[PDB]
């Protein structure tokens, strides 16, 4: 199933070095030009998305009104969020590192957000396109085989749940 997975565009928090889960944060001015020049780039499909506010604007910006659904929010990091990278236990940066074992306090482990985020993807009858996070679109390129780190504001499209399509960046 053809999917186009959107990372919504930077906040203050990528330049930072925080983690950013729940913490319902805006777009910056780079992260809405960033959005802006999606539009354009991404097909014509029905849209999906995270119900948080710089996923929302991204979808907005780039010409879609996405059905909003909480299960394509990041990963929630709990008492972790907002920590910086820099300063996460070692235990820690190793879990998000190894993309396994993870489960902040008052958070959500690792396991749960893929069951989350695969049973919403499981559930796309047709192809769409969903504008959601960095954490969701790694899950997704990991379990295709591939490094799952792309930049705010670009886009991944996929065949789920066989392979990667093509990755998309814009300047």
């Amino acid at each position: 199933m053809e999917l186009w997975l959107v990372r919504h565009g930077e906040t203050l928090w990528n330049r930072e070095g925080r983690l950013l889960g729940w913490t319902d944060l805006p777009l910056t001015a780079e992260g809405e030009a960033q959005a802006r020049r999606l539009k354009g780039a991404l097909p014509s499909l029905p849209a999906f998305s995270s119900d948080l506010l710089r996923a929302r604007r991204t979808a907005e910006m780039a010409g879609f009104s996405p059905r909003l659904y909480p299960e394509l929010r990041e990963i929630h990091f709990g008492a972790l969020e907002g920590a910086l990278w820099e300063t996460l236990d070692p235990r820690y940066k190793e879990a998000l590192l190894r993309f396994q074992g993870f489960h902040p306090p008052g958070g959500e482990s690792l396991s749960a957000f893929q069951e989350r985020v695969f049973r919403f993807l499981e559930g796309l009858k047709a192809p769409a396109v969903l504008f959601t996070h960095g954490g969701v679109v790694r899950a997704v390129l990991r379990a295709l085989g591939e490094d799952g780190l792309v930049p705010p504001g670009s886009a991944v499209a996929v065949d789920w749940p066989r392979r990667v399509l093509v990755r998309l960046a814009l300047d």
